[PDB]
């Protein structure tokens, strides 16, 4: 998956579009059942179109920056900057993606504006968390997590930035990855 | 999937485990994009280890009977009866599966007083509204929303609801969950 540079992504002809979306995050000391570290929460959402994705949307470069254009289209009811910019990747569109470190307090204060934001019943269906543990049958948290069907971009996107935050170590994202793949094939082998 | 009448169940020795579960839904006379009638909204949640399911949980037959039970486990910080009971599937475990239909501003209540509940961010990591329309592509909604995945029997039990309940023809249920397991083939052939 081709990554590009902010700067040179702005360059592009006007038939490329641009989507930008923010990867909201907190430091979780919570212990599922008392004992599984959750270590970090991560919202994503359920979308019009019944993929998970991470807030955010297509920004119209005539009216808007990257930045002004990303906190109009988050659809969370709620300012990210450069400041928060990770990373650009080809996908003819071009995904932006920026991340914020919250508060807890605060990352459950975006979940309750988000339920009584005007965009919830349309584009947006309901935010999610995402489970960074891993359960001990090796498949319940994550790796079920991940199976899930995402929006183009969005899994690497996710995976991307957990690994450049340092949230979670690039040989537990691979594991991860294999659970999840190797779960849907064993699924879809039950069906054909 | 073996069915099994709610009073037959209730009888399957100590070593059987129940869960309780409940559909909430509304109809729905909004329209996506001002063009696409959504018709019912449903709602699911992402649970703990990473899966789709419906509101509910195990119940303790030794403190409680299934209609007391499942309104003790929905998770949801808010009183279902044989009344809403609609049917009982083998998955060790009996899969009792209730629904009732609110008004649109009822079910929303409902998502609001999630985010508020006790059980938000630990077993419950999120409510999802179902898509139940199809975009112009053939997948966009309902299909790929059938593309996630599910706890044990709640796929099954979605579909089962919304025929009987009469809220989507028969016909339309095989077609989106075929475009659902076509979509997923094609996305593990890609992968491997
Ligand atoms: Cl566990
Ligand atoms: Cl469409």
């Amino acid at each position: 998956l081709k990554q590009i540079s902010r700067v040179e992504a702005m360059r592009l002809g006007p038939g490329w579009s641009h989507s930008c979306h923010a990867m909201l995050y907190a430091a979780n000391p919570g212990q599922l059942f008392g004992r599984i570290p959750m270590r970090f929460s991560v919202l994503m959402q359920m979308r019009f179109d019944g993929l998970l994705g991470f807030p955010g949307g297509f920004v119209d470069r005539r009216f808007w920056s990257l930045e002004d254009g990303l906190n109009r289209v988050l659809g969370l009811g709620l300012r990210l900057t450069e400041a928060d910019y990770l990373s650009s990747h080809l996908t003819r569109v071009v995904a932006h993606l920026y991340a914020r470190q919250l508060t807890l307090e605060q990352l459950h204060a975006v979940e309750i504006s988000a339920v009584h934001s005007r965009d919830h019943g349309l584009e947006v269906l309901g935010l999610v968390r995402v489970p960074l543990y891993t359960q001990k049958d090796r498949v319940g948290g994550f790796p079920n997590f991940l199976s899930n069907a995402f929006v183009s971009t969005a899994k690497c996107q996710l995976l991307f930035a957990l690994k450049v935050l340092n949230m979670m170590p690039e040989e537990k994202l691979v594991e991860a990855l294999a659970a999840a793949t190797e779960k849907q094939k064993k699924a879809l082998e039950k069906l054909l």
